[PDB]
């Protein structure tokens, strides 16, 4: 019934049938992206029309297509031929990754390079990576992957311990041609293994850890209905899943008395970029757009009870399409559970004699993805007191290189001869706001210091200032941790009992943004990542900060082009885009497998409620 | 047997008898502070000598004294008379709190001010607040408290809902004179109650929360020996308790294979200040030094199983002295337990076929204190991967005022006519470092951006730089979130297997520091709070960032005086002092009882280990 229900296996099969019947999905076609479209603005109206957007690749080299289908009515709504040299290539296909190592294994230049290093081609793994846009004219309009080599000494060996530096190859994966093989010189291949399950390296395992048992004897406090609608401790929301963005939260609302009050219409991580800061020509092109180029939902892990998710777990198993339009289930791909979260509020009062303690808890919605060497956990948290928080957890194996003899300003040493280039992991959260409805505005709040003098004779006063962002051209903002800068999203037409507009405050972690030179290719392609906060007027087709087709696309799409429209955002339907990330200078302790590091953001109510919203929490 | 064991009831009783026999504890004497002294530097100290430091107040007006006693030998080691106009007054005594309200209840100016407001004197509570040092020449050398009034409608009423604005009194608590009563005008006393246990205000309590059961069927993984020595998951440390600082951690070390490696010799929160930013003369003097003026350890809560501390809990019950030298047990004053902490490390490898997941845990050591309207939780965390973290949790009831007709730049409105002045909560962590031993140094690490050009032709490179702090005069540092600034504490004489100095990196939250004008009284007395990081050379008597006697000291004591010695800190026995805090613009949701907000810092290994230290964690 709900328009926001997860896509079903039947819907995906019906999309396949509709596309085949229309002549759009013959044997030479591949589905590079398939996802359900959100309803247009206007609750109700069309009783129910489930629409899907599909990107269709052609393996014979014909132009790809973008198609919109109505599964409800069994019709193709629109189909447009794409000019990829202009608007960008489709996302990378899983089947294209395998092509790279196979093609290189028969190329005379590649084999000569491996022979010069005394390496057996049967032991050389090739990491197939996205190409970006650089100086190579022949790559315009072609689907290119670039390959970096690692040695695997035996089938269970961690190849990341043995990078083959000085060597890179470029591959046209449609015409199956090796365009270039670049060899800048022989580097020793680091010889130490990185096998973190080898007892030779782990030593004897600890016997000291006693079990921690987390159970809920009466079951969890949340309910799941309609497959993906959650009700928990006055929160209401729908949990979506898209193969590009991963978990998407819809219709986040809070039950305040008898009113269901909207807070966020749609919350997602709409892009994530991993730029590398090593100027070696072997790696200076390396930038992963995990969301836009690879599609993070495609690589979601199946999460194991007691290991990945601990406690009383409710799972969702979202369905995605494979490259031929067949439904594929990601079994146990989303974990949901509640967690104790310490003290919520506490006071022991001398004058009244009342001692008061209440405990906090949070609802957790999580999934984990694996893209090559890296593994990323995405966690959304809802708290009893109205706080909403996102946290990304980065782990996996760091990307490696040789460590040069005379040292490096851009690479860390992890082991003898083994380096790890500096890099960042930068996320973009797209928050389609709906604070008490769709009439919203953003204010920037700074601390204000005051000088000692008349009206401040003891020099103790301090204050704050709020600046309303009224047009898109002024809504590209930077962090300022020194002045305690935050942003408030408020509804000027909905007031609390003190006659002030209701609002939520965005608290950033104030980590560095994109470090690359502003003239670089990556700064143009990931322009969103150069600023901490952007605000746009809502529009149906403005979904990603990097545009629809990121792979091998130059600049010209995404947030800088949206903002140029200079639309009114003062009491309007607005979208907040928040950039946040980690700057990773790898340490010895990150090797051979990295302990989790985290980054995120949170939103807290700011005069949204008329008093604390957790006065009705019982005393356990 | 350990020199770092908690003080026992017997030791405190023996101190009392020693002082009494020496003639130092007559009927006019009060103990304002009593605490054990740490052993002096000596990696070979064999003879046990337990020494206590005592501040003795005289209620008849004689000069106070600082006394040092040896319990082991039963003697007074030294006793010095204090000139408090010079070096500061002694901490506030719990018994002086009551004196303020009683003295005012018979002062004719106070009674006339209440009569004008139609307030029954029997219902007016007076908060006894520290005085600071301002323009009142008559206060130099006198023991002053200032009082602000709140109305309690009935014995169980929350008086904080009913501030009496426009009225302040000053009291000499030794001679028992009311020195000034200032009445700047009549403000309505806010009438709404703030009784968070009144069903009229809470509504029906939720019936939706199902229990979360956290148990350890085989017991916890840590051991406690000698009363307060902890061993847990390769960590080793001693848990101390001091009536001024609260929980203190001693001898933090990590068992790396065969060797026990020191990390931190002593960790404590050595001061905390709460400055108010309201320029009204009723409150513009208001600054709490909770540690230095009030002593946060003496107000520690007894923590209740299942409410304050959930799980398999091991308690410590520290013993302190009352004002007469009798031992007083703080039953269940310290909670210790381990907690699951999500994923530690995870990777699914395509090439090796190995799927690997490990879970993280942390050890928690906590206590909670109540000073007037505020309640603070102090949490130390030790993680499996070598991370050390501190977290402060602020809750309780906000301090209130009238909300002026026409608004305010310095006060938030919480309810009709009820305001909450802006303020900060600023902490100073004192970290006596011992990274692999006592030869340590601090480096400041900044990200370095590079310009596109020769050697960086694609404009992707970025780097970092480290600056050694060599002398105390250059070791007063500010945060810079934009450049990712952190500080590394290293041992230049202890190298890891890559021949680099072992180190730990301090990650700050980069919140604003003290906002008051640099010429203010509070900026001079809380100078530590104006900068994020200070580094000093260790000295036995440099214990607190604000000096030994904070109450009514005119300024400059502590860190500015220490730093002025300009000692060598490059490869020496050094102490790191980190300032961090919360800037609190109260929100409606903070009323009538405030949900917890948090701030803290963490330290992560930076080449301290030769590879990840958690490869030997089992799968469970
Ligand atoms: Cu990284
Ligand atoms: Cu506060
Ligand atoms: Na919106
Ligand atoms: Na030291």
């Amino acid at each position: 019934a709900s328009p926001f229900r997860l896509a079903s296996a039947g819907e995906i099969s019906e999309v396949q049938g509709i596309l085949r019947t229309a002549g759009l999905l013959g044997p030479e076609k591949r589905i590079a992206y398939l996802g359900v479209l959100d309803p247009a603005r206007g609750a109700g109206s069309e009783a129910e029309d489930r629409r899907f957007r599909v990107f269709i690749h052609d393996v014979s080299g014909a132009r790809p297509q973008e198609v919109t289908v109505s599964v409800t009515n069994g019709t193709v709504i629109s189909a447009v031929e794409l000019d990829t040299a202009a608007t960008g290539e489709l996302p990378v296909l899983e089947e294209e990754f395998e092509v790279v190592e196979q093609l290189l294994a028969t190329d005379e230049r590649w084999l000569k390079a491996l022979a010069a290093r005394n390496l057996d081609v049967s032991k050389v793994r090739v990491a197939p990576l996205s190409a970006g846009v650089f100086e190579y004219a022949e790559e315009r309009g072609r689907r290119i992957l670039r390959g970096l080599a690692f040695v695997q000494d035996f089938p269970e060996d961690s190849a990341w311990a043995h990078p083959v530096d000085g060597l890179v190859a470029y591959v046209d994966v449609v015409s199956k041609e090796v365009t270039r093989v670049i060899d800048t010189g022989v580097f020793p291949v680091p010889a130490e293994h990185g096998n973190y399950t080898d007892p030779e390296l782990t030593g004897p395992l600890r016997t000291t850890q006693k079990p921690i048992s987390i159970t809920q004897p009466e079951g969890p406090s949340f309910t799941v209905t309609g497959g993906n609608h959650i009700e928990w401790e006055k929160w209401s929301l729908d949990v979506g899943f898209d193969v590009r963005e991963g978990v998407v939260l819809h219709n986040i609302a809070f039950r305040d008395g008898d009113r269901l009050r909207p807070i966020i219409n749609r919350a997602s991580i709409a892009e994530m970029v991993v730029p590398y800061g090593d100027p070696s020509p072997i790696r200076s092109w390396q930038n992963y757009f995990d969301t836009g180029e690879y599609l993070v939902g495609q690589y979601a892990n199946s999460l194991e009870l007691g290991c990945d998710c601990l406690g009383d777990i409710t799972y969702l198993s979202p369905v995605i399409s494979d490259a031929f339009g067949n439904p594929r289930e990601i079994r146990n791909g989303i974990c949901m559970h509640e967690e104790d979260w310490g003290i919520l509020a506490k006071h022991s009062d001398l004058w009244s004699g009342i001692n008061y303690t209440r405990r906090n808890r949070r609802m957790v919605i999580s999934f984990f993805t694996t893209i090559g060497n890296y593994d990323y956990g995405f966690y959304w948290y809802l708290y009893l007191d109205g706080t909403i928080e996102f946290e990304a957890k980065a782990t996996g194996v760091v990307f490696t290189s040789a460590f040069p003899e005379g040292g490096s300003d851009n690479i860390s040493q992890l082991a003898p001869g083994l380096g790890a280039p500096f890099h960042q992991h930068i996320f973009s959260a797209r928050l389609d706001m709906a604070i008490d409805g769709f009439t919203n505005r953003v204010e920037e709040e700074d601390v204000v210091r005051q000088t000692m003098g008349p009206g401040n004779e003891r020099g103790n006063a301090f204050s704050r200032k709020r600046t309303v962002l009224t047009r898109e051209s002024e809504a590209v903002r930077e962090a300022d941790a020194r002045t305690g800068r935050t942003w408030i999203i408020s509804n000027p037409e909905s007031k609390n009992r003190l006659n002030e507009p209701v609002g939520y405050k965005l608290h950033a972690h104030n980590q560095p943004t994109l470090l690359a030179d502003p003239g670089s290719s990556i700064a143009r392609r990931a322009a969103f990542a150069t600023k901490d906060l952007w605000v746009t007027r809502y529009a149906d087709d403005e979904r990603y900060p990097t545009g629809d087709f990121v792979n091998q696309h130059s600049g010209g799409a995404g947030l800088p082009s949206y903002i140029a429209q200079d639309r009114d955002i003062d009491g309007q339907d607005i979208v907040v885009w928040h950039t946040f990330g980690l700057t990773h200078f790898p340490r010895v302790e990150d090797w051979p497998i990295m302990p989790v590091d985290t980054v995120g953001f949170k939103l807290r109510p700011e005069g949204f409620f008329d008093r604390s919203p957790v006065l009705d929490v019982p005393a356990n």
